[PDB]
């Protein structure tokens, strides 16, 4: 025979299994006596979550009695989370002059052992105006404004909603959705992985489409002036695989790896590639349980096909370096309190990049015959660059009550590779209501566009 708590814990997992999550979570409670987290059964779920709280002075059972009942608790409880994110980056007036919010709307609810979500995005992306000339006209490297002066549309935003719903548990996950409807080039994406563990390492492989959202111009494209073709183009898009592998030796160490490559289509934009291949050592210098702090080393080796880092029509504006290297030293602070949790991080780095030289107009079929002879001796010049940059991030997340949580982020970035600072506040509500451990880390909401 086995003992009362064994029983009650593996009836506990039976009944999980088998369909029934809301026996389980009862039968936990008894577990919990059984085991002798508590004296007396728990008869609400505030008492209840909070003696899941980790103590480490437990020994293996009531640790595992108290993380395998919080397991489930948070797998079982409806979520909706409500997120503002304002992001962006410094450019020029009428196509790189970045100030973007987006908005989230997030339910989350149980489903198999997994979770279900459905999520919407609304994203406003303002890029200012065209620095006008006296005739009012502008010649920007940018639409065809280099093969004649452009007029008609000086002010440059864009607005749209976009939907997504998916589900994961710990082997795979998947998402369908789309990006903005309201922008002018609109596309379902997606994605799906599988996650295993083939002995010491773990790996996991994954598919996926995504927009580029750096720029209004590849996330949603834009239209030519109306005094030039009209035309639209834009809204690239990553069609592509990846490979993540982890052996982390438990303990203070830990590596990883992944390899990933895309295809990099849009509208009216010449195709592209890219494969990128990055690597990762850490170290925990403190490794407790409401407190872990890292340090690490990072590098970054990526190669595009082509540099369509350009906003005239035909290119994507899109970083596109045909070398890349960059060497990170990141350091992280995590900690959570009995109703706080937070994590601040930075890191500095060096990188180098280089881009070689480009037709600036690369589909010429685009181009009015009476003009491709100037546009093909218009070229972008390639380049090459070196130097030291740096990323800086603080999370903070409070429980206001069991049933309300509300938290912020700051990400900035500041390490030349063009990518946009972000800055978010989001309110979560838990249905059931959580007295367990605080978050570490928080976990905001990603905007989908950025999965
Ligand atoms: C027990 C340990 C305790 C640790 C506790 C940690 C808590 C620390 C609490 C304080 C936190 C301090 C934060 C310090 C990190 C922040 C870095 C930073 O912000 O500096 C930015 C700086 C850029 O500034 P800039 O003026 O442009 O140039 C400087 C020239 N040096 O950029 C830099 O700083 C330069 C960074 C250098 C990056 C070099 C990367 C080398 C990586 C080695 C890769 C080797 C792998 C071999 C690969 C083989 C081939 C693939
Ligand atoms: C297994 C690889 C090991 C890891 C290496 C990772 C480094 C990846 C960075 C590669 C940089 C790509 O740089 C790329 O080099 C080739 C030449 O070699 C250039 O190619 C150019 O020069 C060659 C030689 O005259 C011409 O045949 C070619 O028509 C021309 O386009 C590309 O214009 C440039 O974009
Ligand atoms: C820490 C406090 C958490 C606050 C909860 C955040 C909820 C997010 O709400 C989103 C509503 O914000 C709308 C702001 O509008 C921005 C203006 O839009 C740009 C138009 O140019
Ligand atoms: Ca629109």
């Amino acid at each position: 025979f086995q003992s009362s708590a064994m029983v009650l814990r593996d009836g506990a997992k039976f009944e999980a299994q088998a369909g029934d999550p809301t026996q389980a979570l009862e039968t936990y409670k008894d577990a919990m006596v059984a085991s002798g987290v508590t004296t007396t059964r728990p008869q609400d779920n505030d008492t209840f979550t909070r003696l899941t709280r980790n103590d480490e002075k437990d020994d293996w059972l009531k640790r595992g009695v108290r993380s395998d009942a919080a397991d489930l608790y948070r797998q079982q409880d409806l979520n909706v989370t409500l997120e503002h994110d304002y992001w962006g980056s410094s450019g020029t007036g009428g196509y790189s002059d970045l100030k973007a919010h987006t908005t989230m709307l997030q339910v989350d609810a149980p489903y198999s052992d997994g979770r279900m979500f459905f999520r919407s995005d609304f994203v406003n992306m303002n890029v200012g105006s065209f620095s006008t000339n006296a005739d009012g006209k502008w010649d920007d490297n940018w639409g065809t404004c280099t093969l004649q002066d452009c007029s008609g549309n000086r002010s440059q935003s864009d607005s749209g909603a976009s939907v997504a719903v998916g589900w994961r548990n710990d082997v795979w996950s998947w998402d369908i959705g789309t990006t903005p409807m309201g922008f002018n080039v609109v596309d379902v994406v997606g994605g799906i992985s599988y996650s295993d563990d083939i002995g010491p390492l773990g790996y996991t492989v994954n598919a996926h489409r995504r927009p580029i959202s750096s720029s209004l111009l590849a996330f949603g494209g834009q239209k030519d002036s109306p005094s030039n073709t009209g035309k639209k183009w834009g809204g690239v898009r990553a069609d592509g695989v990846g490979l993540s592998l982890s052996y982390d030796k438990g303990e203070a160490n830990g590596v990883w790896a992944s390899l990933s490559g895309d295809q990099l289509t849009g509208k009216n934009v010449e195709d592209n590639w890219r494969v990128r291949w990055m690597t990762g050592y850490y170290y925990k210098v403190i490794n407790q349980n409401n407190r872990r702090v890292t340090i690490g080393l990072n590098n970054m080796i990526w190669h595009y096909d082509k540099d369509l880092s350009g906003y005239s029509l035909g290119q994507g504006g899109y970083y596109s370096p045909q070398e890349y290297l960059s060497f990170a030293i990141p350091v992280m602070w995590r900690e959570r309190t009995e109703n706080w949790s937070w994590e601040l991080g930075a890191s500095g780095s060096w990188s180098h990049s280089r881009t070689k030289t480009m037709p600036r107009y690369p589909l010429m079929n685009l181009i009015p015959t009476d003009w491709q002879e100037e546009a093909a001796r218009q070229s972008n010049d390639g380049g090459s660059s070196q130097g030291f940059g740096y990323t800086a991030r603080a999370l903070l997340e409070r429980r206001v009550t069991s049933n309300w949580f509300v938290g912020t982020a700051i990400d900035i970035q500041q390490a030349k590779d063009y990518a946009p600072s972000h800055f978010l506040l989001y309110v979560r509500y838990s249905a059931a209501g959580w007295q367990g451990d605080m978050d570490l880390p928080p976990q905001p909401l990603i905007p989908y566009a950025d999965w």
